[PDB]
């Protein structure tokens, strides 16, 4: 019967740490230089509460969807409150309780995402309930669907760390929610802390400190380093000079374009993974609330590219038995689609739950 | 004859260095967004310069004193400078030096957190002299009480992380010495500094990456998040909004509530320690310096809800053989009431050593 | 054959990420709160992307031409865009793929070290040439020499950490580059998250999580400490009063002085190198751009010690055998000027070939 390894048990609880770190203060940060001075107390308190709203919900009910054992899109209800889970008991090879706070940890910064994004603009009480909407209905049987043995698992779909759960998952709830900068040193203070905060996020992934946290750490210092260099080269092309934002913006783009990448490809593959990542990003941000033109459009990219560069000629860990990157590809495109309209529908949701009990727009 | 475990050695100089973040730069942070911006510079200064000191201290003879073995008391000074120590002892399952790290860290945040609510109406040269005199004759001896075999863990007293060592006893410090927001995202960066240096703070005092570093670690993460939504949710209803400040405030409420208690209690425990520590710390600020309000109130709430919530009826670890929750509860009234009187003796021989020999009111 | 050790993975790709956060955002807030307002962004916007520039020239060609096989000066170029690295390689006890990561990160500090106190004063592509040809033509065999086999490590240098690779190799570009505060807390958020990483930084260079990680770990703290003491008595004493901007350069001061020494010295040693160091960099700034009069002046300080305190006698680690202190301190001074001269020798070259392709003052 399976036994924690402590060095694994170690890893993870740090990783977890790191994982919080990008929320608690990153992502908060990253925004509060971005959106207009007299909004950003509001937003920092939204951010604050919001992120104390889904850890809770995560241990009443979130991961025992999320992770106990369903259907294709959803778990169970044996583990509300974390009932059942023995104090001893080992997923992998770390404590289940370890795996609990990591997962936890993701749906924490998924939420801060949108919620840093839209405060400005939408009602305390409406953001509240679009939370507690969208986490149970979009975040949780996504996470299952792709992390907690459900449809996309099932079916090959390659995501290491959440190009579909986290980032187009978000990047399309905010744009939903769209539908419906006064401080550069603290945008790069925030972007600073999502990179360090985002090893955990990455290598944290593998669930133990192996080789394949190993390569995930490497990828994404490598990917990083491209789309900042790539999105600089574009912002110069362009705009005729470089400016810190741009630099930001490239190391978000590099970061989300290598999240579902980095424990599959070579160093090469997060090379050229990174690079396109960041003209993409700049692309896209060019055709706060670039929740898409980055997070969305370097998901999209990263999710895809992961379908080519995780074959072993191209340097990476190689596809399934019986599987060609034809295949593989079709599975990304698939699961890149189903991310899309499932947190789409369910944003709309939330949205108009909200908008109908309370009203959306800030009064 | 004991062998050091590598990742219990990782585990616990990463926990370490977690800690250390919470004064350097956490503490100094937070009090620096909420003291007037005249006192900024100042209290940056003396927060660092009595961090060395601790430090220094610590290493000299602090250690020695308080994790030699002597009395109920104290220990011994057979440690001085570290001496008699081997690189290669063993001190549970990690190398001593670690531990005299770890333990020093712990020193270093309770000395944070007195200074930097005093530094604005303190002198320098007063501040130092009761540091020194408070650290050796308060930190010192309740840490051995507690955790180094002293009278209080003799009795049996359950002080997971420091309720009584650290918050308890630089709460009363601070209000002694009392009675002897400027920048709120400042403020914030700070707590969010506190939060994740925490996770060492409480996951590193089991001393290895084991099941009670895990709990300990979820029990963190939803203890804040509970202190979070109680005191907003107070907040809502006695100010009619919640605010920045209050949401911070919520979760260092629920991370002091939660440090003695962390792990010794389930999830379910966690949470109603949360909420009560989020309430409890509102209502303390209601009727800086609240180095106590806080601090204080949250501390001994977290001690005495220890002694209800470790039983396994209530989903805890279990009170040790022979002991009922009455007797416990009897046992951390008595600690919370030592450690209380014997902190307010020693901190008002600090001051007033200080005030005959250099003066306090800053000149 | 070697295998990796998990619980030295973990330590390992954990202080990777503390010496990522030493430049992202550590140094860049340092420099930051010091240089002139109107070039806070483009001193930002440089350190960000030239980060990214020394992480893609370290993965192309940096790692296999500072660690490979090859002469006393250079290694070689079989590894490639690590070509020939298994995923599954073990170097000492961690996987390889993590040895680069560690590595790297140690060249972007390096880097930013020199990016962030000339960019007030160097045109954008003036900086990226230089910053090519340095890393290739110094940074890299100094680090092929001292860590990598090369000519000092055979002739038994002591450098832990990275007085001559690191400090003495940045303090000469920067000066040879100078020849050629507005925001106090920045500058102490910057000084606090460079202190953080460096446990990273220090311990992390025993590559392991053994005794001599925990030695370094502790001998960082106290060195630290005793050089914040140190330069705050002496300022005290030359100017009346301590200062912020004193306490934060007199950490970094310790930091740098124990550098070399760290994993070598007893607990005593590291005292007396961290006041001497404290002292030795507040004479150095008397007689930003202090890239030299502390990591220079206390790099030096730090390196020349190393020959002394490693010493058994006064609690280090001891000589290798048959080697006296003399011969230690002989082999410390012939690294310390052939660092001085080799780095002086490479900068004049790429600032010379940067002002003759692109012109070096800023226009």
């Amino acid at each position: 019967p399976a036994v924690a390894d402590k060095a694994d048990n170690a890893f993870m609880m740090i990783c977890t740490a790191l994982v919080l770190f990008m929320t608690i203060p990153g992502i908060a940060l990253f925004y509060g230089g971005l959106i207009r001075g007299k909004n950003v107390l509001s937003m920092l308190t939204q951010v604050t509460v919001t992120f104390a709203l889904v850890c809770i919900l995560w241990v009443v009910y979130g991961y025992s969807l999320a992770f106990g054992e369903g259907n294709n899109f959803f778990g169970n209800i044996n583990w509300l409150m974390l009932k059942n889970i023995e104090l001893t008991a080992v997923m992998g090879s770390i404590y289940q309780y370890i795996h609990v706070a990591f997962q936890g940890s993701f749906a924490c910064i998924t939420v801060g995402l949108i919620v840093g994004a839209l405060a400005e603009r939408i009602r305390f009480s409406a953001v509240l309930i679009f939370v507690v909407v969208w986490l149970t209905l979009s975040y949780i049987p996504i996470a299952h669907m792709v992390w907690g043995g459900g449809l996309l698992a099932s079916h090959g779909a390659l995501d290491f760390a959440g190009g579909t759960v986290v980032h187009i998952n978000a990047a399309i709830a905010g744009l939903v929610g769209a539908y419906l900068p006064h401080n550069l040193p603290m945008v790069f203070t925030g972007t600073a802390i999502l990179y360090i905060g985002w090893f955990g996020f990455n290598a944290g992934s593998a669930g133990t400190a192996n080789e394949i946290a190993a390569l995930a750490f490497v990828n994404t210092v490598v990917a990083t380093a491209a789309a900042i260099l790539g999105w600089i080269f574009g912002e110069w092309a362009l705009r005729g000079k470089p400016s810190l934002l741009g630099a930001c913006s490239g190391a978000i783009a590099g970061l989300v374009g290598v999240t579902p990448a980095c424990g599959y490809i070579g160093v090469g593959g997060a090379l050229i993974i990174g690079v396109v990542a960041g003209l993409a990003g700049l692309w896209g941000v060019t055709m706060p609330c670039d929740v898409f033109g980055v997070h969305g459009v370097c998901g999209i990219v990263g999710c895809i590219m992961t379908g080519i560069f995780a074959a072993s000629s191209l340097g990476g860990v190689g596809f399934a038995e019986g599987v060609t990157m034809g295949h593989q590809l079709l599975v990304q495109l698939e699961s890149i689609a189903i991310t899309i309209v499932w947190s789409g529908v369910v944003a709309f949701i939330g949205y108009k739950l909200a908008d109908l009990t309370v009203g959306l727009r800030v009064p």
